[PDB]
């Protein structure tokens, strides 16, 4: 009865379009009559080791960038690049787009991901963003420019674009203004994130949806001060937890009647002794990547 | 792991769904062509729930009693029939959004993406397994009946499930587009008892196969099994037992990998007899089967 869920694509896939500049292909996003991809779109083999984007760039005319929404090629009018990002001007807008903003989203706050290859939708999922701005995603060469975006009413909010992989096999990119999350940059080097922490607050939501769902064979009578608990947390690489976050969980506590800081002592009881193999909602593992409202919205 | 739950993109679902309401009951239908489907239970009264009589309730109706919504815009409903556990409502606009389309009946073990839907309305998109004992693992609340279930292969999307019921123990169940239930279930108000489930042999065999390809194969033997008498032993461990149309489904990764698929159930059957003795494949102790051999070749390949 709880699941990852991921907003439905489709105001998404309407604008999902290819972007072809040489040898290199990957996906934009054509939002009235702009399309929006990574700039390593003008980069070659030899570029992408440490490419000079401005350089390359001033080289470019628009007849080089080779834009098609399926079977039908737009005309770049116009190009500009702002950070990371390119936006290619075309003659054609959209009808497709839908009430939208860029938002620039929090370490431990959720997203979808539509997969796209070659300008064409393939797969869509949740994820959060780490706390040390990498994204544990799905993306196989050609994946660049698939978008993270939440739905809001009838709004769109763009927050994520998609650059590169990480040799741990994790994630990064950029936000829709093309400034990325985390230290990462767009040349072809192997690059190492900071330590990840374990988003604690989506723990507990987690916990809590576990508990409405009827598996709290790790609850227990003990509890703790805040700040006890985050001693414990931090010691395990969890992040600590703020009053907001306590205030944010307050649905779920009053929902199931068990006060956060209850729910904090479980949760400093699993991390000293581990899940004795057992499971909860089906994993063997404490998942962190669904937020209090992810699970009260379900719930 | 390196592997996510992935949904499609649910678009083309999405151009499809509408609300029908008999009375006070609204749940969702999907609209293909010029035909509204929909759960039948529609038609009952909270109070005719307990055991509904489907024909009698659907003698006294007639199409003016339909109300079928695309948003708040009505569609005209000019024709009705029941076709098993589903109506079927001809109406009098073909759905300009309607994708190539196929309604399929699926096999224990397949996958299928859900797109949850209330008042008509999607509000979210999952990926499911179909038990073998026919129940789904999903998320749905009141008013989620006539929620779809479907899969997209290049432009078509084939219909596999629509949403009817909860059980006792939390677990969901629902008919194919031809309103045939999966399973023993029945769409009345009761407590009805799920099969006790068993685990999906062919996708823990697919899984495996994806540990081989990312590199990750210290489970593999040097012997083989024969198909019964792997499957003998898969039931000792509420395993399925494999069919013929599972041994071909592995094909492709059999192909890709070079390991036969029967090396690949005695492989399999030596971790059942002995356990994981402390190690891991794909990073978990725990054998994952709700991954097909087309999804493992979706994510990786
Ligand atoms: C999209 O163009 C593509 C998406 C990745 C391909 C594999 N999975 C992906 O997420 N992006 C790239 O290939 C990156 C392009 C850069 C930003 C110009 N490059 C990238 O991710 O390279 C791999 C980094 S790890 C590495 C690098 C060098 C040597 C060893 C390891």
């Amino acid at each position: 009865g709880f699941r990852k869920m991921a907003f439905p694509s489709g105001k998404v896939e309407g604008c999902m379009v290819q972007v072809t500049c040489g040898t290199t292909t990957l996906n934009g996003l054509w939002l009235d009559d702009v399309v929006y991809c990574p700039r390593h779109v003008i980069c070659t083999s030899e570029d992408m080791l440490n490419p000079n984007y401005e350089d390359l760039l001033i080289r470019k005319s628009n007849h080089n960038f080779l834009v098609q929404a399926g079977n039908v090629q737009l005309r770049v009018i116009g190009h500009s690049m702002q950070n990371c990002v390119l936006k290619l001007k075309v003659d054609t807008a959209n009808p497709k787009t839908p009430k939208y903003k860029f938002v620039r989203i929090q370490p431990g706050q959720t997203f979808s991901v539509l997969a796209c290859y070659n300008g064409s939708p393939s797969g869509v999922y949740q994820c959060a963003m780490r706390p040390n701005f990498t994204i544990k995603g799905s993306f196989l060469n050609g994946s660049c420019g698939s978008v993270g975006f939440n739905i809001d009413y009838d709004c769109v909010s763009f927050c994520y674009m998609h650059h590169m992989e990480l040799p741990t096999g994790v994630h990064a990119g950029t936000d829709l203004e093309g400034n990325f999350y985390g230290p990462f940059v767009d040349r072809q080097t192997a690059q190492a994130a900071g330590t990840d922490t374990t988003i604690t607050v989506n723990v507990l939501a987690w916990l809590y949806a576990a508990v409405i769902n009827g598996d709290r064979w790790f609850l227990n009578r003990f509890t703790t001060t805040l700040n006890d608990f985050n001693l414990v947390a931090m010691k395990y690489n969890y992040e600590p937890l703020t009053q907001d976050h306590v205030d944010i969980l307050g649905p779920l506590s009053a929902q199931t009647g068990i006060a956060v800081l209850d729910m904090c002592a479980s949760l400093k009881e699993l991390l000293q002794n581990g899940m004795n193999g057992r499971t909860i909602l089906g994993s063997a593992l404490l998942e962190d990547e669904f937020t209090p409202f992810d699970v009260v919205r379900q719930c």
